């Protein structure tokens, strides 16, 4: 997260680390046995982390719980990203509690205009390379369907939206990927992709979940 803030721990306790030996991606917990994450964050062997703040230092709020299962979206295009939705269960339900909690999927999208809150372990320099050891929160508003395809002309679906500031400075960046974009208390969005991090006229891109809740509520009723 490029120009954030310390979250403080524990702050987002919704907040997931996916680990496969070393942190690669976030995600969201969605209820005691199931994550949603960045299809392209698919790996085999991944141990959810769950309570986390600072991901190299054991605090005493963590949960580490291998994934039984991944499903990646039927129609995930891995050259567009267009999809870019994942689903994991966990081997064991988590014990939510104060520090672990889950978040609400939406029952409608998010207006342009909506602030956000975004989070996640990933780098925070927009030109350079400095990887965080605690959570980074960033508060940045959705925006028009226009300004996001005038910046990235050809490339954005109707399962994708942009948040951030055009001038450049705030925006999510990799080790980001997977994590969650909630908006009035409701998970809208999945940190994908975007042009480098915190550029101007470059803002973040991310799948909009409010387009697929009916594939979640069926697939995790179903496995
Ligand atoms: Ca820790
Ligand atoms: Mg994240």
């Amino acid at each position: 997260i490029v120009g954030g803030y310390t979250c403080g721990a524990n702050t987002v306790p919704y907040q997931v680390s996916l680990n496969s030996g070393y942190h690669f991606c976030g995600g969201s917990l969605i209820n005691s046995q199931w994550v949603v994450s960045a299809a392209h964050c698919y790996k085999s062997g991944i141990q959810v982390r769950l309570g986390e703040d600072n991901i190299n230092v054991v605090e005493g709020n963590e949960q580490f719980i291998s994934a039984s299962k991944s499903i990646v979206h039927p129609s995930y295009n891995s050259n567009t990203l267009n999809n870019d939705i994942m689903l994991i269960k966990l081997k064991s339900a988590a014990s939510l509690n104060s520090r672990v909690a889950s978040i609400s999927l939406p029952t409608s999208c998010a207006s342009a205009g909506t602030q956000c809150l975004i989070s996640g372990w990933g780098n925070t320099k927009s030109s350079g390379t400095s990887y965080p050891d605690v959570l980074k929160c960033l508060k940045a508003p959705i925006l028009s369907d226009s300004s996001c395809k005038s910046a990235y002309p050809g490339q954005i679906t109707s399962n994708m939206f942009c948040a951030g500031y055009l001038e450049g400075g705030k925006d999510s960046c990799q080790g980001d990927s997977g994590g969650p974009v909630v908006c009035s208390g409701k998970l809208q969005g999945i940190v994908s992709w975007g042009s480098g991090c915190a550029q101007k006229n470059k803002p973040g891109v991310y799948t909009k979940v409010c387009n697929y809740v009916s594939w979640i509520k069926q697939t995790i009723a179903s496995n």
